[PDB]
């Protein structure tokens, strides 16, 4: 990695990684691979480890895309993140149609154990449960909550811990960017209770899809998230409408201010590949050149 890469510079400040989400298609097009090799220390799969990619029909697993990402990361000395193991948004129809509690519990356990066992020892962080909370802090009414009940979250983490004790297990959600927002306060209290009951939640991953100007509020929200007492917290899938250096520097400084925040992962590399490309929210432009926000992060990390 470059000496002045954001990953090398955030390591020198005591953190673990500066990461990025990617997948096979990106790694063979443009300059994505060259930038990841030089500038980032951890890679995450955008879609290749989601449920509809890995188990499109029950017990008929497909790992071709995820294997590609894992192999590439190992050949290039990058840490690997994985997920999401339990998430309502990318579910095959055969899962969402299950109505029996014992059936769905076993299907969920098998999905978790099969993915984690395949990459046992190679994955630093697994997103086990994603987007479980409504905006008011109540639990989102997914098929898992409807059929298994709220015990599905404890069961998921206990199953994951048993499959690979080397991985850090995370719950993840979005709109945890304001200290006064109900979802931010609700998840802290719920995670405290689960850990008090012995559930092995190692971390909270904050998605951090920001509108312009919302970076300032992370300075207070991230300390709040860390007050839940998990071993780790992180910023995940970071992007910012407008990509103002002020917002990006604020998010980095929040990470630096929180001892338990281990790193930051951005949603992608180049603006045109973003889901909201018209807001140019990433750190590299269409020609794969660093944007002012990138140079501002580098400068903030140097001194």
């Amino acid at each position: 990695e470059a000496a002045q890469s954001v990953d090398q510079l955030i390591k020198a400040r005591g953190k673990v990684y500066f990461g990025v989400a990617t997948d096979q298609n990106r790694l063979t097009t443009g300059k994505n691979a060259a930038i990841i090799q030089a500038d980032f220390g951890m890679v995450w799969p955008e879609n290749s480890m989601q449920w509809d990619a890995t188990e499109p029909s029950q017990g008929n697993f497909n790992f071709a895309g995820a294997d590609y990402l894992v192999n590439w990361a190992q050949q290039n000395g990058k840490l690997i993140g994985g997920g999401c193991l339990v998430w309502h948004s990318q579910l095959p129809s055969w899962v969402s149609s299950i109505t029996d509690k014992n059936t769905l519990t076993n299907v969920m356990k098998n999905h978790i154990t099969t993915l984690m066992t395949r990459y046992k020892g190679k994955i630093r962080t697994w997103d086990v449960v994603g987007e479980a909370f409504n905006e008011d802090g109540s639990l989102r009414q997914t098929v898992f909550l409807n059929v298994i009940g709220e015990d599905y979250i404890p069961i998921a983490f206990q199953t994951a811990r048993a499959a690979d004790p080397n991985a850090k297990l995370y719950i993840m959600d979005y709109n945890l960017d304001s200290a006064s927002y109900p979802k931010t306060q609700a998840i802290v209290n719920r995670v405290k209770q689960w850990r008090a009951a012995g559930v092995p939640i190692d971390g909270i991953g904050s998605q951090t899809h920001l509108s312009a100007g919302q970076g300032a509020g992370v300075l207070q929200a991230l300390p709040l998230l860390a007050s839940a007492g998990t071993p780790e917290v992180s910023i995940l899938m970071l992007d910012v409408a407008g990509a103002s250096p002020t917002d990006y520097v604020n998010v980095v400084n929040a990470c630096l201010n929180v001892q338990s925040c281990v790193g930051i992962t951005v949603m992608g590399v180049a603006d045109p590949d973003s889901w909201r490309a018209s807001t140019t929210p990433l750190l590299f432009d269409g020609n794969f050149n660093p944007k002012p926000a990138y140079n501002a992060i580098v400068q903030d990390l140097q001194q």
